[PDB]
């Protein structure tokens, strides 16, 4: 069955019962690794292109957006963590579009590093004191405006974590080098 609209229909009319019924089927088809890429991720992206043609409101798209990250991190929590120093991964402040960030946590999930997933638009003084706090290894930032980047001061996330990486389709190595993080391009920061 195409879950995904069914999972979109449920999610646009507030049916969240529902809604998990169609979650937990497509869990079943795929597992984890593929219910994310065919199911959620898709219907993420939908809601939001609703919201972008007036069809949908905002405590509606609020609501899909918090049940979807909500099954991510049950898909994130199934398998264990592995050893070493946490990898929080979020999007800048200001910054409210975070597919990006779910498949940069995602994919280094599956090479076995310790990404923690903190969800969108993380206030830099709270990813700092959390980074500190958990003896963070490293961050990693999803820009998919420029403008988000473009907004914080000279150096704004040198101090972060040992280890600052920023990638989407709104960063740049001239946003990476003014801030004191890592560019990359693709998701391939596995190797770190
Ligand atoms: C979904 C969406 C939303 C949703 C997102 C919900 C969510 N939680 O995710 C919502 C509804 C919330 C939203 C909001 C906005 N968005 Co919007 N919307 C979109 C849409 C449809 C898709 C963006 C998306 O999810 N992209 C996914 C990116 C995230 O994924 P990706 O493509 O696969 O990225 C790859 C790489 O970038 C890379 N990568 C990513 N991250 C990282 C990180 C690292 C470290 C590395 C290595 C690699 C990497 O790998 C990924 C490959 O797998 C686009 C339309 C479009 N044009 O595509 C916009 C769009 C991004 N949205 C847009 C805008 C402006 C908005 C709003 C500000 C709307 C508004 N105009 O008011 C609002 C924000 C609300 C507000 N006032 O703050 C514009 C952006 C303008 C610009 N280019 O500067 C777009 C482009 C729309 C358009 N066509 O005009 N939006």
């Amino acid at each position: 069955e195409d879950l995904g609209t069914g999972l979109l229909e449920a999610l646009l009319r507030g049916d969240l019962a529902g809604a998990e019924a169609l979650f937990r089927r497509g869990l079943r088809f795929w597992g984890p690794e593929g219910v994310l890429e065919h199911l959620l991720l898709p219907v993420l992206r939908e809601v939001g292109e609703a919201w972008h043609r007036g069809e949908i409101g905002v405590a509606e798209e609020h609501l899909a957006s918090t049940f979807l990250r909500a099954r991510l991190q049950e898909l994130l929590d199934l398998a264990g963590f592995p050893p070493g120093p946490p990898v929080l991964v979020t999007t800048p402040p200001g910054e409210r579009h975070e597919i990006g960030a779910m498949l940069a946590a995602y994919h280094l999930r599956r090479k076995g590093v310790p990404a923690l997933y903190l969800g969108p638009d993380t206030p830099l003084p709270d990813l700092r004191a959390l980074a500190r706090r958990l003896g963070a290894g490293a961050v990693v930032l999803s820009a998919v405006l420029s403008e988000p980047l473009r907004a914080l001061p000279d150096g704004a996330l040198k101090d972060l974590a040992p280890r600052v990486f920023l990638g989407g389709q709104g960063a740049g190595p001239e946003e990476a080098r003014r801030l004191g993080a890592e560019y990359m391009e693709d998701l391939k920061g596995l190797a770190e």
